[PDB]
């Protein structure tokens, strides 16, 4: 008759992946908080060497010691490892050769350490985008899987703006649905407010289809 048994096995798989991955923009956060300071400096101090050497020494040290942000990047990857099996695992083995690389003194080295962080910091947040694209593409009901090509567009068009913040919001918001707590369309930003809401929005209409589901169960 009906897809139910199928539609049921669709709002499990969701539900399990966003429940794992309950703590990924926290994790994201803490690698942020510890790494910006060093992020910059290397930014600054090798612009031109003149040379405050010894503050980019300090700031490769910050990404380098005991291999704990390489390691932290690793539980994010573990935590999304299931879905998108080798999306991350190039962008980790580019960073850790670059912090194996510098034995300073080097800047282009250390700028190498810096591009290599940055851009593994948005892949990560692609990341958790690209395994809710596979899982939201094996739904049954074609209105969620139109919502949600929506949202990942949108939900990309965010991260460009500001992948942390992006993902703060994704990571929410897409919780909020399989909690069944209603979302709210509204940013109260003084900052990316546009883009925020723009991916809101696309949000609530895939709240509307998830509901829709959710209602014949």
């Amino acid at each position: 008759g009906d897809v139910s048994r199928l539609n049921q096995r669709n709002i499990n798989e969701l539900k399990i992946f966003v429940e794992k991955a309950k703590y990924y923009s926290i994790k994201l956060d803490a690698i942020y908080n510890e790494c910006t300071g060093a992020y910059n400096d290397i930014m600054t101090y090798s612009e031109g060497t003149f040379s405050d050497q010894s503050k980019v020494n300090q700031a490769i040290s910050i990404f380098k010691k005991d291999n704990k942000i390489v390691n932290k990047f690793k539980e994010l990857e573990k935590i999304i490892e299931e879905y998108k099996p080798m999306f991350l695992s190039k962008l980790i083995d580019d960073f850790a050769i670059e912090l194996d690389q510098a034995v300073d003194n080097d800047v282009s080295n250390a700028r190498h350490v810096a591009d290599s962080y940055k851009k593994l910091r948005k892949s990560v947040v692609l990341a958790y985008i690209e395994s809710f694209d596979v899982i939201s593409s094996k739904f049954v009901d074609s209105k969620f899987v139109e919502a949600s090509k929506k949202f990942v567009n949108k939900a990309k068009e965010f991260v460009e703006e500001n992948d942390l913040i992006a993902l703060e919001s994704i990571v929410k918001t897409i919780g909020d649905m399989v909690n069944d707590r209603e979302i709210n369309s509204r940013s109260r930003a003084n900052n990316f407010a546009k883009k925020e809401a723009d991916f809101l929005g696309a949000a609530v209409e895939l709240e509307g289809a998830y509901k829709a589901i959710k209602q014949t169960l």
